[PDB]
């Protein structure tokens, strides 16, 4: 009698969902029998991501490939998807950079991308799960909300304010059987990561092992996170098991942050 | 394909788990297959709950009865489980007060229940789980540790000292396969709560359920959280999904506490 | 007799942002004692003038007075122009009305975040540089203790002083090795004139009396008062001194005990 | 000419633990500067009434010296008589040495509890009903930036700092409405003797220069030097004035910005 998560047939909407953390994310859910429809903003990949998840459970599969940062997008989203259970909230960072560099319209973006996209999404969805008496959202956001990180300016400021957004909200649902909960993924094993990690490697001229020791080194874990591992907090967030948790900022980033709290 | 925790035949070592907290984590890990030594002060007790998750699961459930906070206590208890892959820390706490009126040794008494006995009980096991490469230990602390209550100086204190200690230690063994993380459970519906609301009941002239009524108005879910969903907690974090998850101070109270983080 | 504290900012220049009353004004007012001239912004001009007047009378410093909205981008370059080259910025806006997000327009989330984290942002960017080079700054955000323990009706200010908090935390420990330190203060419930407006029309509105309205919050609060300019101003100036070169990033919660987190 | 900041409490009184040198040595000092009498504790006598001696040739104001132990009762109750009612009390002693928790007995843990958590407790048990009575009182306890970030070779101090924690932070609701406020300062790495001391024995045990070793561990810190225990003492001064009556319950972090988490 393993542990039954109790979310088979209900339906979850995943953002940038076609690899990485958000595909982790609709990989365990599927894996529980969820329904899905995933989001990101390239056709192929998305298809074939979708594909793999329909082999490999029994459940189905839509796709919507668009830019959820528009209107259009994100209307082109919803439309998929009007009534998800769940909803998990996902987005890239912008490039890192020094903010006197950074105009207001970078700002712009960067909030709508990482902060009122996320808040749109939960606005255009939770009054369909408080009706339902059940939701689940879950928002992917990053360690650096808790030690934010010097170049990243812009994503410190936008994932921070949908994290004080989302600890004014999730008092107010969870009585109507609602939760809301932040992961804050540390430095996870992904094709985003390694290509980046590439990158740095190249430019400072160390080997791509050499330089993938360096970041290990200052994991406690000694390793990088899997997105499997990633995926199945999201689960059990998302379980008939977890209603009494909201507000939540889980950090999965193999000890690296080094606060108390 | 449900979540499989990957923990079936390990042994976990749970503490004051004859009713409460305690018995809900004992009957989620059995659940999972893993075999349990349980821990109580009084045998009747703790013999029933054994026979009854020996019967519901297909695991050995041995019984301690003892008093864990003593030398020989304690050696009593880890005569019965000399290597657990998973500990589980759990200790009542002292009654309210007004710490002009505790005495230094009530402070010792407090120390030694919930901070000490837990760090003697990880001393113990922490090299064994390390030489095996697993270990989950998971102590049962108290939504206090985030939001301390004036009448509870003791247990506030206590629970903080641990806390902290938990802090260190976490990031020192994590690279080794070894997890330790806190649970801060706000107000569940056991037993003990029970008859406890029952005595300040008839002490404030009120009836019953309409004492219960005033602790849930101030409680966001608008319930009491379940012995069920806390033991499910806790296998999620001793689960083979949770390797990159330590430190942690996860708080399951219905969102009562306000804070952000 | 006594010594008693020297800040040592004698004779430095403040930019103080909404200055022209309530926790602005505090902090204007602690900032002048200290012998630190001033430019007090404020949108209307005829208040801003006035408080210029009495700050110049009370003590021995320089007041100059910028009316402009440091919302838009003439606003800022007219705060500049007036004030190029601060020691000491306090930035310091208005949070937005309460409401539930579900009835907020996309413009309203705009809004706060341009008055409550963009504009404070755009400010430092515009003053940092000029305080690395002569090895001394100080900036003060007044935020809010929401920022602790935020509510679901101030959802705006919730997220665009979080915002703003989380940018802080980054910038401030890139630039305190060369002298400049970025703190905030978290004011609770403060006896102000915009508090004590605010007070009466949901007193009114309630149908209870000015005085039940106010010792009901002031029940919330285990200090048992509201907080007073003064002593916030008086928080202010000591981040701001030669004192305080040490403290940076961090998030003073002035709220009498108000929020129960033990951080 | 400039008014400069009068903390209000000239003619009070602080009872001040470990003031021999150190941060209570410039707690001692700041306060002494304020017009705050004092009542001096420390475990040995010639260096403590050297201090002594110190302070009263710089300051305007009393000094008496306690040589006793406060981690003993017989101590506790030498340091009470001298000072039996404290308006202020600076709670402050040294950690344990650090090591593996798998090699501590169980009296280190006894010990390590008894130095930084009881002992502070039991101070603070034994002066607040006084300073109750008196409607004012300010108790800083010093701890530890380690309280905000704990590292494993510290386990003694990270429990029994962080114990005193979550004590103070119950108890510092319970009094503030009464004129007492409780707050914690947390240092990070100060030029002290005795930092001086140990960094010459990490030196000498590693194998490598003072000046290598100091520079090292100031690669870690943002600010990009080491505190003063003036600008320590500040901090404590601000927090025991007439100032900072709507702040209970804090845990300021004066580490240089070293500690990286946001709050």
């Amino acid at each position: 009698h393993h542990m039954d998560l109790g979310i088979a047939g209900k339906t979850a909407l995943v953002c940038a969902a076609s690899k990485g953390l958000g595909r982790g994310c609709a990989e365990a859910l599927a894996a529980e029998g969820v329904n899905l429809v995933i989001v990101a903003r390239t056709r192929d990949t998305l298809e074939r991501t979708a594909d793999e998840i329909r082999a490999a459970s029994n459940v189905s599969v839509a796709t919507v490939a668009c830019d959820i940062t528009t209107p259009d997008g994100r209307a082109a989203a919803l439309a998929a998807c009007p009534q998800p259970d769940i909803l998990v909230n996902n987005a890239g960072g912008p490039p890192p950079g020094d903010f006197r560099d950074f105009s207001h319209d970078d700002w712009i973006r960067a909030l709508e991308s990482n902060m009122l996209t996320p808040i749109e999404l939960i606005r255009a969805t939770v009054d369909g799960m408080i009706a339902r008496g059940f939701g689940r959202i879950v928002n992917i956001t990053s360690s650096a909300v808790k030690a934010p990180i010097d170049v990243l300016a812009l994503s410190n400021g936008a994932r921070s304010g949908l994290t004080g957004f989302v600890a004014g909200l999730a008092r107010k649902v969870v009585g109507q059987g609602v939760t809301i909960n932040n992961l804050l993924p540390g430095l996870f094993d992904t094709d985003r990561i390694a290509t980046t990690l590439a990158a740095a490697a190249n430019a400072q001229g160390v080997t791509v092992d050499e330089l993938r020791a360096r970041r290990t080194r200052d994991i406690p874990a000694g390793r990088l996170g899997t997105r499997a591992e990633f995926g199945a907090a999201c689960a059990f967030l998302c379980s008939v098991h977890a209603g009494y948790i909201t507000g939540q900022n889980w950090l999965l980033d193999g000890g690296a942050y080094p606060g108390t709290f």
